[PDB]
């Protein structure tokens, strides 16, 4: 079993990794084994003097704080976003662009970005007067919580994977991680995309042909959109993966709608199992959200992401053909 | 004692209320008595069907969550900001601008705007890796906490003063209160002031001189700046009041500097009791922060803020003469 797991982890640099198989083969530790593999591949333990036992201890605790009973927003989703960000960071248009600390920030942010997710939306938490919405004043409720949990877990026994960073490095990493995870709130998507479009229209390339990002605003904007693309990458994956992700998020949505229905609330869009069309919802989500985002990202790194965009377009056509 | 307390409360509509005397005469309940007086003066209990015992129960609970051992950010400051906002809301140039719900939001926001303040700054909380800064991801740490406490106290027994508001009224009030209290973070001062200036330059007024504010975005910006002005109203008050407020905030600042010194931290500006000039700091704070804000406010409500601005200018001249 460990032999098969090691074989599957050789695909960590590939779009379309067998992440559900890895989850089973690893004994439901996909986030731990994928993060460890990526940290070794990028030499991050050596670069930042991270003790291997501290890394594994933190990863296992972080993974435990994802809810195993939530159908979509669980440790498999976290592992998938981590691995997707890792591939996007390796795109030729970004070679030598980001520092090791920025790479660490993007990968760590991906790992923690949905930790302790309860399987219901920000709007549900706001409308039900939840303790989370009360704590966070209705503003990026979940995303603020994911950050607080992800950072708090570093203070548990033998969990501070950043123990050997300088103070300035820790301060910079903390700010970057907060900026990235807060950008995963879907209420920020339209303004995030509008800014990405402006960057593409005005983009500068070095004599090396890579993107020129010479200030914090531009650098953090690219990392925010990168992780947001990874979070919205399911429809760009091979169809057998995309369909499994769709089955999972549909189950999560329908469970929220069942709670809204019981409470006498208006059921959120796409959460009514007695009225939803999953196929029409996929085409609309791709047409209005996922393809506009990925087409813009593909323009930024052109032509590095052409095969990803082609897969997204093929998957849209497939779902459309089922209607 | 109760008769002299009632006599001082007759000045509730006037700039320069004897708030420290009210605090003493009321047995350290200035917030409860001033809020109660303002609610009766504005007919808010009958307009919003607030039971008087519920209002008093909430107000006393809220007042109890201001720290009695914090020299400045305590219940007297909260009472002062409430009463200052109450006066600014009655500016003739703002007649007919704000709905009853907007008036309620501004007054409630003022009452809760510093609740549970620990007597140290956001930067101190961030730099000491406090629980508060961990919870709130370094962003408007105190202001998010003040809001969460103020709303959470409504859930205590017989404390829901909004129990008879319609559901849409409660959602609207909550959003406005959040927007207002978050605007009291001093890191937002410059952007807030720039937006107030833009509004002044493009302001539309009636024949008499009454402001016309058609869109919610403009009206919430005025309420944000109004409560911010009330928060920064100490230097515009009669000198005897201003000097008392200065003594209290100096004590609070120096106590923070003592904690920073004990911890071996870099001492915050104006917090080093061994290297401080409180008088020079007043002139500088007036010249760079308080006068630009109040002069812009005075222009927006031209000429209704002239007496307040006159007092600020006299106080600046006096503090300069002590140098
Ligand atoms: C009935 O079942 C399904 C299943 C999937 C979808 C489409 N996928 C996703 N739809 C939505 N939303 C509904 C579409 O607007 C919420 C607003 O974005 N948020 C998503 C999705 N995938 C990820 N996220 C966020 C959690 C990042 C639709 C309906
Ligand atoms: C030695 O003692 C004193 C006493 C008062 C001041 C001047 N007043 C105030 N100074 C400052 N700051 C110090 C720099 O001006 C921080 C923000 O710039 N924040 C204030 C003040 N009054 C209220 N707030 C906020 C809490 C809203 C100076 C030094
Ligand atoms: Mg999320
Ligand atoms: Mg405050
Ligand atoms: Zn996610
Ligand atoms: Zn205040």
């Amino acid at each position: 079993q460990e032999d098969v797991l090691a074989k599957e982890l050789e695909d960590v640099n590939k779009w379309g990794l067998h992440v559900f198989r890895i989850a089973e083969l690893s004994g439901n530790r996909p986030l731990t084994v994928i993060m460890h593999t990526i940290f070794q591949e990028r030499d991050l333990l050596k670069t930042f003097k991270i003790p291997v036992d501290t890394l594994i201890t933190y990863l296992m605790t972080l993974e435990d704080h994802y809810h195993a009973d939530v159908a979509y927003h669980n440790n498999i989703h976290a592992a998938d976003v981590v691995q997707s960000t890792h591939v996007l960071l390796s795109t030729p248009a970004l070679e030598a662009v980001f520092t090791d600390l920025e790479i660490l920030a993007a990968i760590f942010a991906s790992a923690i970005h949905d930790v302790d997710h309860p399987g219901v939306s920000n709007q549900f938490l706001i409308n039900t007067n939840s303790e989370l919405a009360l704590m966070y004043n209705d503003s990026s409720v979940l995303e603020n919580h994911h950050l607080a949990v992800g950072f708090k877990l570093l203070q548990e026994e033998n969990c501070d994977i950043f123990q050997n960073l300088t103070k300035k490095q820790r301060q910079s990493l903390r700010k970057m991680v907060i900026d990235i995870v807060l950008a995963t709130d879907m209420s920020k998507h339209m303004n995030l995309l509008a800014d990405l479009k402006t960057m593409v229209e005005t983009k500068k390339v070095t004599s090396s042909g890579v993107l020129l990002l010479d200030n914090y605003s531009d650098r953090i904007q690219v990392l925010q959109n990168m992780v947001h693309c990874a979070d919205l990458s399911n429809p760009t994956k091979p169809l057998q993966l995309y369909r499994q992700w769709t089955d999972r998020i549909m189950e999560e949505f329908f469970r929220q709608g069942d709670r809204e229905r019981e409470r006498g609330m208006e059921i959120s869009p796409m959460c009514d199992k007695h009225n939803a069309s999953v196929e029409k919802s996929q085409v609309g989500f791709i047409d209005y959200i996922v393809h506009p985002l990925w087409e813009t990202w593909a323009d930024l790194v052109h032509p590095d992401a052409q095969d990803i965009l082609d897969t997204l377009e093929d998957n849209r056509e497939w779902y459309q053909s089922t209607i």
